[PDB]
DNA sequence: CGGCATACG
DNA sequence: CGTA
DNA sequence: GCCG
């Protein structure tokens, strides 16, 4: 009653496994950490298998038979059900490296790579990282100087102000394109890392060259704190509070209208239900997805979709809403 | 055992 | 390498 | 780490 990809069962955001899912999360975590994607995706899944279920699991004989749980997940399920506590997630959660490594990862500019290689050369705070800054990339450095304001979590009731900020540039930039909120906030989360628009307009090819316009626009208007042709833009922007502000991720991506969907679809997520449905795409039924479009890699021909829905239709799936996929 | 998503800046 |  |  369990389908082995993500993709193929609703996902809702909140659910009935909220710690046993975040406990495998953390083996998933530093397993990304130690460079083992393999391992990170099965305590990925067999997570987000958990999330997908209709109620709590309170006994281990409720694992047999669901998919990605096998010797090493359903161990720690078995701990945290007879004891409330999984030894080997505790001690991953207390280790040097975990904890080093998350904070690293988490600034925006550093991934595991990087935070490897300066948790080998012996560094392990935020403060040893600005003491030597000669060994940062810009990127590295905004990304440092803003971690703070980074590290609160946007609010959904912020989101509505910056959105009509975007349009207001988007429209002076190209009338009549439009501005899509994404991401997470569209899957019904309350609270998010970054919010992410994507704009488009309803005359195919009226987009070309209309990113850098709306960048210029921003920037002209003091909102951006920090931005690198192009059609995605990773930047911090001001964001308005009582008396003062505070620097918020925004992520800004154009498409034609034609890759629209697929654009959409890609930008919603979430990141491990994207991975599973492209996974399920090439794997079950041969085709290649991607955020511009759906490959037939023998016809030599790209799929048509006019909406969301042709995408999950095309690929021979029930259709799930945004709030169903939150894997 | 091979495979693990797929792009753009 | 970073990023979604 | 797990599946197929
Ligand atoms: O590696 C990625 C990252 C993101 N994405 C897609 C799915 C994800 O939901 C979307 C936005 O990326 P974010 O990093 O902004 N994550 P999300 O908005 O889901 O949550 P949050 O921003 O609150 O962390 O882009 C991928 O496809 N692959
Ligand atoms: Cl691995
Ligand atoms: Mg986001
Ligand atoms: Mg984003
Ligand atoms: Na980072």
């Amino acid at each position: 009653w369990m389908p082995a990809y993500a993709c193929q069962r609703p996902t809702p955001l909140t659910h009935h496994n909220t710690g046993l899912s975040e406990a495998l999360e953390i083996l998933a975590e530093a397993a990304g950490f130690e460079g083992s994607e393999g391992r990170l995706l099965t305590f990925c899944r067999a997570a987000s298998v958990l999330k997908a279920l209709p109620s709590p699991v309170t006994t281990l004989s409720q694992l047999q038979g669901l998919p990605h749980f096998g010797e090493h997940s359903s161990r720690v399920v078995q701990e945290l059900l007879e004891h409330g506590v999984c030894e080997e997630v505790e001690r991953v959660r207390r280790s040097e490296r975990y904890q080093t490594m998350k904070l690293f990862t988490q600034i925006f500019g550093v991934g595991v790579k990087t935070a490897d290689r300066w948790y080998r050369e012996g560094l392990r705070t935020l403060d040893d990282l600005r003491e030597q800054p000669q060994k940062l990339t810009q990127q590295q450095k905004a990304g440092l100087q803003h971690h703070q304001d980074l590290s609160t979590p946007v609010l959904r009731s912020d989101v509505d102000a910056l959105q009509q900020v975007v349009e207001e540039a988007v429209g002076q930039a190209l009338p009549g394109a439009t501005v899509t909120l994404t991401g997470g906030f569209r899957r019904g989360k309350l609270q998010g890392h970054d919010v992410d628009f994507l704009i488009t307009h309803p005359k195919e090819g009226q987009e070309a060259g209309l990113l850098p316009r709306v960048m210029c626009r921003l920037q002209d208007q003091g909102l951006i704190l920090y931005h690198q042709a192009f059609e995605r833009s990773f930047c911090i922007f001001r964001l308005p509070q009582p008396g003062s502000w505070k620097a918020v991720r925004v992520d800004l991506v154009v498409a034609p209208v034609s890759q629209f969907p697929f654009a959409l679809l890609g930008w919603t997520g979430s990141k491990l239900f994207q991975r599973e449905l492209r996974r399920f795409s090439r794997k079950e039924k041969g085709l290649w997805l991607n955020s511009h479009g759906l490959f037939d890699p023998e016809q030599k021909t790209f799929f048509q979709a006019a909406s969301e829905e042709d995408i999950f239709r095309h690929l021979g799936l029930e259709y799930l809403p945004p709030e169903q996929r939150n894997a």
